[PDB]
């Protein structure tokens, strides 16, 4: 019509449907009602202490060591943040539709991603740190030491890289939904299931993108290629973890932090 026309007068590329919206918005809700401290995070978080996470003194086979208090600061929060990521999840309707059996394999697939993306997005280039659950500043080489090690510094580069991207909630919550709905995981049931699952959030999400009309060029791909960053993430921090585990004994693990991970 007339009228359409008119409003898609300065578009070209397809934007979401009315289905897509639906989506859209479930998602972008879901994510900004269990993203820590929304958008006071700047405000509302407490460097970690600078004399923590200079002393790494358990041996790893990689050659990075791990200080064990700066361990211990990191592990203390990280039980509500894995918790948040599964409150995410839940709120998503074709993710609750699921077996529990395949909603447990997919949050234990994806919970570094989705982590660590939500470190990355709040990097601080004038302080050079990230913040983890919206309130601990921490400092490449304190996170680096604490446990992660070469992992530490790929998510910092990552965080650094997607300060130009300016993603807003939507983009952030559509990346998790992404990360999440994926079937590169062992014993799932409801392949197919999970598959169109992540094509709807893709194609919304793409859509998403047009809408939004940013300043970089080849926006889209650019963001697949972080997606793909934030799976080799994923991977690493599987591998360390397995080492630690051997290292250290299991009391300093919080449980959650265990059984998400011990896969
Ligand atoms: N179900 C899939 C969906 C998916 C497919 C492709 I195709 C893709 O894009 C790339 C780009 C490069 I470069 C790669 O090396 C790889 I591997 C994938 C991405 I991002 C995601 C999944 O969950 O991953
Ligand atoms: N910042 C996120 C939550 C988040 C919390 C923590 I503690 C993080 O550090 C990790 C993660 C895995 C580890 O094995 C170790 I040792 C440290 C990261 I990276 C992210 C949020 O806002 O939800």
């Amino acid at each position: 019509s007339h009228m359409e026309e008119m409003i898609r007068s300065l578009q070209q590329r397809p934007e979401p449907t009315p289905e897509e919206w639906d989506l859209i918005h479930i998602a972008t809700e879901a994510h900004r009602s269990t993203n820590a401290q929304g958008s006071h995070w700047k405000q509302r978080r407490k460097f970690l202490p600078d004399d923590i996470g200079q002393s790494p003194i358990v041996s790893m086979p990689d050659g990075d060591k791990v200080d064990l208090e700066a361990f211990s600061e990191f592990t203390k929060i990280i039980t509500p943040a894995i918790t948040r990521v599964v409150d995410f999840a839940k709120k998503l309707p074709m993710f609750s539709e699921l077996p529990c059996e395949d909603q447990i394999i997919l949050l234990k697939g994806c919970c570094m991603e989705i982590m660590s993306l939500r470190a990355a997005v709040r990097y601080d280039p004038e302080s050079d740190t990230l913040t983890l659950s919206g309130e601990m500043a921490v400092k490449r080489e304190q996170l680096k030491n604490g446990g992660l090690g070469v992992v530490s510094d790929a998510i910092f580069e990552l965080g650094k890289s997607l300060s130009a991207f300016n993603l807003d909630d939507t983009e952030v919550a559509l990346l998790q939904a992404v990360l999440l709905m994926s079937t590169d995981r062992s014993g799932l049931l409801c392949v197919d299931k999970i598959e169109k699952s992540q094509e709807a959030y893709l194609l919304a999400f793409e859509h998403y993108v047009n809408h939004r009309k940013h300043n970089i060029p080849h926006f889209w791909p650019k963001l697949l290629m972080k997606v793909t960053d934030l799976r080799m993430i994923g991977a690493c921090h599987a591998s360390r973890f397995l080492h630690m585990k051997v290292e250290c004994p299991t009391e300093l693990f919080p449980p959650l932090f265990l059984e998400v991970f011990e896969d």
